[PDB]
DNA sequence: GGGGGAAGGACTAA
DNA sequence: TCATAGTCCTTCCCCC
């Protein structure tokens, strides 16, 4: 199997540079405005301009104001970057009907049944950055590979505007030498637990007990890092359908006080179901985000459809059930459906 | 012993 | 006042 995956640069950044060709050089950054006092949310994202000097993804607006107080912020426009993407994934189509559409930027394309060797596929890669650059002037990293994970971490490699191939060598290069925290579903927390089982490169996991790993970092990764580590892992891709569809919004203040938040509950679901389009939820779950920041939620799925007034009724027995065993007050809240008929 | 689903918190990522 | 969508893992639970 030789997959072929390609992720766009700083996206929404470079689309919001698409769309106004005078951002070019400046650093630009995309942000997402909470709304409860002047510069308050986070960033997006932002082009390596601003990125290179600490600007990037996650921190507070606040903070970047203080490291580039005259970046430009624009506020983010989710729909118009989603329209941009699907016209690429269209256009990524044109070189495999196996395509695995993971994210609003990012997709898999099975290329196993159009080249014969990792240098046509390289080639082909080349002629895909070409035909988006042309149709759409956003310039994407391009890795190549045996499997959906490694073709992901060729592209980690050779971002921004890049391209790059793993062979099979290689691969069992990266099996030894790789650092196991820089592998696709490795987070913080699973990265420690790993360090704290000298585990750093995906080797380390074929000489340790499994029951040990497995008791330590949960049975799934475990056989996920394993298989990796055996150079055995080659997940079909495979088109992409969205479990779930929900949309949580963050209140001006935080309370416990059901009347109080019962506005910010209906309006994410009738954002939701806007974004349903067609499909009819048998489950659904209140989602609240505590003073504290950690998450509470409470779901129920039912026999058959929800209606969006069943909807209604529902959530606030969840609101509230959540509101009875926890005392904490709440600082965003928010609705989520899914088991779609 | 395990198929299978429902619920709640974990974890990645974003 | 710093703090922005989704997919699974783990557990209990009915039951063949
Ligand atoms: N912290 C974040 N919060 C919300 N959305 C994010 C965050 N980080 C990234 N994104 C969104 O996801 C998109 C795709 O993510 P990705 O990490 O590939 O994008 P990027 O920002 O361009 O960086 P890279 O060039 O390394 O891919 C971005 O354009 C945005
Ligand atoms: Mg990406
Ligand atoms: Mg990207």
């Amino acid at each position: 199997m030789i997959v072929l995956f390609v992720d766009f640069d700083y996206f929404y950044a470079q689309v919001e540079e698409v769309l106004n060709p005078s951002l070019k050089g400046k650093p630009v950054v995309v942000c997402v405005f909470s709304g409860r006092f002047e510069d308050s949310g986070a960033v997006a994202t932002a082009n390596y301009e601003a990125r290179k000097f600490g600007v990037k993804a996650g921190i507070p607006i606040v903070e970047a104001k203080k490291i580039l107080p005259n970046a430009v912020y624009l506020p983010m426009r989710k729909e118009v970057y989603q329209q941009v993407s699907s016209r690429i994934m269209n256009l990524l189509r044109e070189y495999s009907e196996k395509i695995e559409i993971a994210s609003i930027d990012e997709a898999y394309l099975d290329i196993s049944d159009k080249v014969r060797d990792y240098r046509e596929a390289y080639n082909l890669g080349l002629e895909i950055k070409n035909k988006i650059l042309e149709k759409e002037k956003i310039t994407v990293t391009v890795g190549i590979s045996k499997n959906k994970v490694f073709a992901k971490i060729a592209a980690d490699m050779a971002k921004p505007n890049g391209i790059k191939v793993i062979d099979d060598e290689e691969v069992k290069r990266l099996i030894r030498e790789l650092d196991i925290a820089d592998v696709p579903g490795i987070g913080n927390i699973t990265a420690e637990k790993l360090k704290k089982l000298g585990i750093n490169k995906l080797v380390d996991t074929l000489s340790i007990e499994f029951d040990k790993l497995k008791g330590m970092i949960g049975e799934a990764k475990a056989k996920y890092l394993i298989s990796l580590a055996r150079d055995e892992y080659n997940e079909p891709i495979r088109t992409r359908v969205r479990k779930s569809i929900g949309r949580i919004v963050t209140m001006k203040r935080n309370s416990r006080n059901l009347e109080e938040i019962k506005p910010y509950l209906f309006r994410a679901i009738e954002e939701s179901y806007y974004k349903l389009d067609k499909r009819i939820p048998k489950a659904i779950h209140v989602v609240a985000v505590t003073e504290d920041l950690d998450i509470v939620s409470r779901g129920r799925t039912f026999p058959h459809g929800i209606s969006k007034e069943t909807a209604y009724s529902e959530s606030v027995k969840l609101l509230q059930k959540i509101l009875e065993e926890d005392e904490r007050k709440i600082r965003r809240i928010g609705v989520r459906f899914s088991k779609f008929i």
